[PDB]
């Protein structure tokens, strides 16, 4: 059931997020926000700078004080708060799901069933950890009695990608606050909206000011005064590997503040010959063409065995020629554009690399439409590694299929990248299935299915593409910080 | 009982350690190796550089390759592996204890019945902890069997200090081995006698060659090779806050791979008036002079309550009074030189800044003998929190006593630094101690003792004195790399 | 704020659920419920039988069959019934806590503002838990893949007490469910009302037919039919010490059915000189009157240090003389009846033994009031260790204090018992506190208070006061049965 | 390699082991002790009985106290006496292995290579426990600091099977010990020499007196007394179903100690059509006939799908035809006897209903030999649910295989059955070795392999195969009791 919307959007909140007030920018300045369908503007946001950044930092550390409300109140009514927020959120599902295609260019089905339902359940799960993060007692050589706190970090600055802005709000800031955290959130500048109204239900829901603070804006200003702030104890980032490069590196040159970071992919696919066909053909589609490719996650190298290629090839080819382009809005509409310019000229870019160093082009190759940010879904076979579509993170809608005879090559092929984000194991034999998963370099490896992605499960990169992981109970670990405590006692017992 | 060695010690051991065996450095250059006490040259060691390093590099990756002796063999036999060399530890304990008090500068007496002590203890917990590393499995959404693997994460640098260069070496590869990892051990430039040593007995024990490689050389050259190498997946570093903030830099400008600091430290006391006053004096004492200062969680700020601050500052220094200095090796001294020039003179200059900006000089204030890098053990009294004595380490026999009044101040006081890795609290109140412990921004509080560190409890710094833990449960995680595995199934149950 | 219902209440429900359907007993019979203030009758309930018992338990079988909805379902909406559950409860607040404070002669501001206030916290917390509950992967000796699944053990026969219906409900079947078991319901005969609507509620919130089964009944017949069931895998039941014999019994000689009981006590608290006298006073004052004394954690023996006895005492008996006896329903009411006659016989005899056996009568020691089972609270003090009133658990409003000079001592006379459920330990020494609380063998043992249990903390016995644990974390470790399994691969890595 | 003892073994060890001494029966009775291979009498041992029980309860309950040296010293210092118990069993293994073989009929090289490695694997895998063993601090509602102690239970009685005598004393003692608990052992009348022994390395290692407490004797009475005794606080006992029983109600009427069982089994193998057939052969073959089929986990009901059935009958048959039956010390012999006159005649017994009851003899069927309880390895087809070797555990060399066609119908017939220990998935199907091993009804499901069983995993039984867990990270819970302490404070922060 696909529900909609029965009046137009109208865009209420638009300023920077602090103390739970609304705060014009110190500047004054406001940027654009674009509906990247039609190019259009939607609106115009506060743009918040290093000197508003300082203030949602000063809000936060308020907030953060021994004895203050948030760092008083029970571990089991920042639960409450954050199943409330849950609510709130449901509540308003359908003009968020509105609001996330209208400014991410997602498709609204999508935006409703999947990333409204999956903000909701992880908020959901998030909430009932609150008041089960736990510390430890511990027998210590000596006549010592030895006890852990594993309490909140403090204030945690938090960037937040483009691809999938609700979810990504609600991966960050759900295990931040069910830990005690207060935070600093810094939205994509291409799609501030949603979190702004997250920010009034927060306001709504009853978190204490200074606990949740909002301040949109750009990276290379709002973003680089997060990631060198001297009090922030820690910066929580999603994008590219390249700018997390330069976060890890302005978190050591400040405050050593902790970093996580989930970053690019360039994750296989490795398909045997006993693999049930059109299962594996349909999981590594979904796989690699996901939110126009947007992905992290993104199935963009699929390496099929000898005997089962051609007909992977093929069957692939007839499912991507399948789509409807078109405005994400529109029922029946099966592929929205591409986030902005930039990554609409990347993806362009890669695209012709694929023909000029000798690819097989199987369908697309080229922009679609008179507005928007528009590329034809795009199949390449006959990959070879040494190619930029093999080792590049196209972030588009582009599937890379190659071939292989060797299991023992193909492993060394997929693992050979400096990305490790995650894989996929196609196949019946159960040796395989567990011997190929224990051996590829990669952070979640899906057996028989591909992007299963879930609150309970831990998240995030090996190698280049991210250092932690999210949610799941490992997740937690990253927002608590561990203090030992241990006291002279006359004689201990066991 | 304090037996000693009945032979001189002869150096044996003095080369670079890779897939155990003993190399020359490429370059052919040899460094020399000084007893402080003395100031004369012990040996001359092999100096390793980024030509080493990527030699010991490729050796801990090719001995983490899937299917290789160490990534197939039991985690149990990894386990016994390292109990093991506990036990050649252990047999070995009088000539190590003596090569480190020779080298470093280290009261024998503490070196044998402490130092060598907790290598022994350390270890043996490390090996119980090989095979109890597990991951879980996961009730996700959806039809699905989800589990996690706790794989070791890969090669893994570690840069040990000259200050407790046995221990560190010890708290660094008894984690990393036990979980799975491969390590490049680039031990103190000042210090690298026991860790080849150390190298000699991983053969004897039969470790399978690759696993444990190391590389004496300076911090400028080998550890930087070390903090940049594109194929090194972690680096674990205990020094300076200043060279920590050069490592994290240098792994986000590399590799962006997985960084564990442990740093300075500039730790408070806060003694209550109702305190047991001689064990608040002894524990201050001992918790500020041992090793002649050397350790991150020097009690180097001392904050008592008004009333008792007199009567604390007179007991404090007739404790300082009674030190006998000399050469480490013989019985009956108790307090040995500093490590060498350049901690010597930054001890120095620290001492002078007291007296210019006017703390009351109790005892010491200048250095002592004709040879060897020996400091006066120094007390000073009415000490002001903007004096360099008040917010530098000093990593020297000088003791900081400061007054207070006010408990909601001295709090304050004791966390306003940019240091966090412990601190002291000296009261009889059950409700302070708890309430001051849970205030204090301090990775360990001790309470009613100082400086209670052992295997069981993790260990680590708030802020710019460190990120990540040591030891315990809790340090074993930064040292696995969690996978998830999620598979498809027609159906599941609970 | 004490909001009451506008009109009288009304009972709705009075019949057997099972497969969330209203049943006749098998037998047609029906039996009284009565209200212990006033001695009338309330209702008729249908008699459960073990007829009755064998339908509820087919229905929980048959909705714990691998492919069942209960079996399927994604933990997370386990969670999300759980959490529904507490909503409605929440919705029904007033009409709940009316219904318990008649039935169960039950104060209505406790009834209100603690009882269902814990019932909702519970619900959530349990609910907090479904998806959370892991299994391990465990790195086995050899060339295997093991894991391990704790699953839900399967028909859970659960036996609820009088004392707090609602509250031990909840307590019960929160866990049970949340880990995915089906449970088969006995509350006590006195007390079947609260369970029964509750059931309505499990209907409306959407559990599958047959996950919750509730059979009203008497001891002997349908608890005894619970507890000899070949087809019940667990039993879990609070109540006296005497009838948790006869249940582990038959489990015994039945089919081997898992067993937790939490029982009878006869806890003490010691209270040190150094004590904040008031504190202590009032929270042991608290902590033996509570709810007529009907607490298993009832502080029953009260040994205070010679010097401060005289002083405890004159402050205990003016506490105890400030009772307003009544119907449990009128504001400013502060004491309402006992629950029956054998309950009320008990009690009387009791303290007719305290004052035969020469213990000193400081106030009450008779009934109150022509109707209901009122006792007048009664203090006594100089009670000696041999005395019935020092022994036996009383399950009433009556006080024992007690002298000590020596706390060797007066710890053997605190473990002195064949209970241990809980004990309370008040002093300002902080070394007394950690050692006297690890020397005491009770389950629960607070420092400067008493009576504080929440759904974090796991709960129960030492020794005949309880096997097992309720709530926490560990808590729910008695609702899961763990399976490994261990899969032969060609070979393993790390 | 097999290395053998070099001189005749001597038996020492025969008097009952209390308080680290060496004690004749209270009665002064002895009894007799015989080797099951040649029927004669191997010496006699002191016969403990409930007079003698009662004098090591005292004896372990002494060094239980509060201040005592098992309760006071370092958790890693019980690590280290469990690591030094094991070396010396590693040292005494020639001696052992022979006893054991001697005095319980097993097979030399099994009892040297397995039993023995088992025993010193499993003794330091719990080791490695002692000083890991942690309870948790908990953010309990309101203002308030909650933690809980993982202690030891105290008391707890110990009684081993004549099966694995050696293996079992060690699963018992070595996570008791861990946890810090005192134990009465109560070795099988029919194999106390290895225990015995056992007690004079304990000694030797330099555990406590009274810490382990070894008092050989009968069932009926030295168990008896241990069950029913009023001081201690826990059983555990491996034996028959029947006896578990009796155990379980004995706790029950006497002081409601913990009870765990590890008690019979009838596990299924179910072998699908796809399975590697002779994989499948092998393992069902040793899973049904290890140690003269004298195993709880015997894989007693072998279901293969009919196309296979008569393939895999054929190839077990073969199998089992090549048994050397003799004295299990001499090289080359395969099949030692059973352990004694009631073990045979029931196997016998059951034999006979197999032929009676119309089930195919394949081979064996009969005695073997002029002296020992020998019995032809026997192999019956054809066997139907309702037959008398289909329903009962056998405990001998009798191997029974059906046939299925239905795999819905298989697992309800593998499940039908009041048993539930182990079972065992031979399949090349992902999704069926997943599904099938989550609706077996068993406590370890192997998938393609039988009879793997490490000190890592969790071992226990579904239904009224036992209760409780041993070793794995959960086995240790049911050694320890916990104990939660909550604190007031006057304010509480994250
Ligand atoms: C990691 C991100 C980039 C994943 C985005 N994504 C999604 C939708 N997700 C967003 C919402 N998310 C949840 O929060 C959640 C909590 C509980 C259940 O779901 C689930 C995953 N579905 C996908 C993909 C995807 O990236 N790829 C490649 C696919 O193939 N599919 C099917
Ligand atoms: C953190 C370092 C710098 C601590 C160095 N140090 C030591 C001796 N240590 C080295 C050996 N170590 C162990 O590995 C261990 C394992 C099990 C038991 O001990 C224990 C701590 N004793 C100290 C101090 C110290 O730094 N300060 C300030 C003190 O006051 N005392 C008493
Ligand atoms: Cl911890
Ligand atoms: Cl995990
Ligand atoms: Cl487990
Ligand atoms: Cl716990
Ligand atoms: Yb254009
Ligand atoms: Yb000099
Ligand atoms: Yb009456
Ligand atoms: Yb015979």
């Amino acid at each position: 059931d696909l529900p909609v919307l029965l009046t137009d959007l109208k865009i209420q909140y638009t300023k920077i997020f602090i103390n739970n007030e609304w705060h014009d920018s110190v500047s004054g300045k406001k940027f654009p926000v674009f509906n990247p369908a039609t190019e259009e503007e939607l609106c115009q946001v506060e743009e918040g700078d290093k000197e508003d950044v300082d203030k949602a930092v000063k809000a936060a550390r308020q907030a953060f004080q021994i004895g203050s409300p948030w760092r008083t109140m029970d571990a089991s009514e920042r639960g409450r708060l954050l199943y409330k927020l849950a609510d709130l959120i449901e509540r308003d599902r359908l003009l968020l799901a509105t609001m996330e295609s209208m400014n991410g260019g997602k498709l609204y089905s999508n935006a409703y069933l999947s990333d409204l339902a999956g903000c909701i359940k992880t908020l959901r799960y998030c909430a009932g950890w609150a008041d089960k993060i736990q510390g430890r007692t511990i027998p210590i050589d000596g006549n010592f009695f030895t006890y852990t706190r594993h309490e909140p970090i403090g204030v945690c600055g938090q960037i937040i990608p483009w691809n999938f802005p609700l979810v990504m709000l609600i991966w960050k800031i759900g295990p931040a606050l069910s830990c005690g955290n207060t935070v600093v959130v810094k939205p994509a500048e291409q799609t501030p909206l949603t979190a702004l109204h997250v920010a009034s239900l927060i306001k709504e829901a009853g978190f204490p000011p200074g606990v949740v603070n909002i301040v949109p804006g750009y990276g290379p200003t709002a973003g680089a005064a997060i990631s060198s702030h001297m009090d922030i104890d820690k910066v929580a980032f999603t994008g590219s590997t390249e700018v997390g490069k330069l976060i890890k590196e302005a978190a050591g040159k400040s405050n050593l503040k902790r970093v996580t970071l989930e970053l690019g992919g360039k994750s296989p696919c490795i398909v045997l010959a006993d693999a049930d066909l059109d299962n594996a053909v349909e999981f590594a589609h979904h796989g690699v063409f996901y939110h126009q490719g947007q992905c992290c996650i993104a199935a963009s190298r699929i390496f099929v065995e000898e005997s089962i290629y051609d007909e992977f090839v093929r069957r692939s080819v007839e499912r991507a020629k399948k789509y409807i382009l078109g405005n994400p809005l529109t029922p029946g509409v099966t592929q929205g554009p591409q986030i902005d310019k930039e990554q609409y000229d990347k993806i362009l870019d890669l695209i012709e690399s694929g023909k000029k160093e000798g690819a097989k082009l199987e369908c697309g190759g080229g922009p679609w439409g008179n507005k928007g940010y528009f590329v034809q879904p795009t199949v390449f076979s006959n990959v070879t590694d040494e190619m930029r579509i093999a080792k590049e993170e196209i972030f588009g809608p582009v599937q890379q299929i190659m071939k292989f005879k060797s299991l023992d090559d193909v492993i060394k092929r997929a693992n050979n990248t400096f990305y490790g984000l995650s894989a996929g194991v196609f196949t019946k034999d159960i040796d395989k299935a567990i011997t190929i998963s224990s051996a590829l370099q990669a952070g979640t490896v899906w057996v028989n299915c591909y992007g299963v992605v879930s609150a309970q499960c831990p998240f995030g990169g090996f190698k280049m593409s991210g250092n932690g992981r999210e949610l799941g109970e490992y997740g937690f670990h990253e927002y608590t910080e561990v203090k030992t405590v241990t006291v002279k006692i006359s004689q201990k017992n066991s």
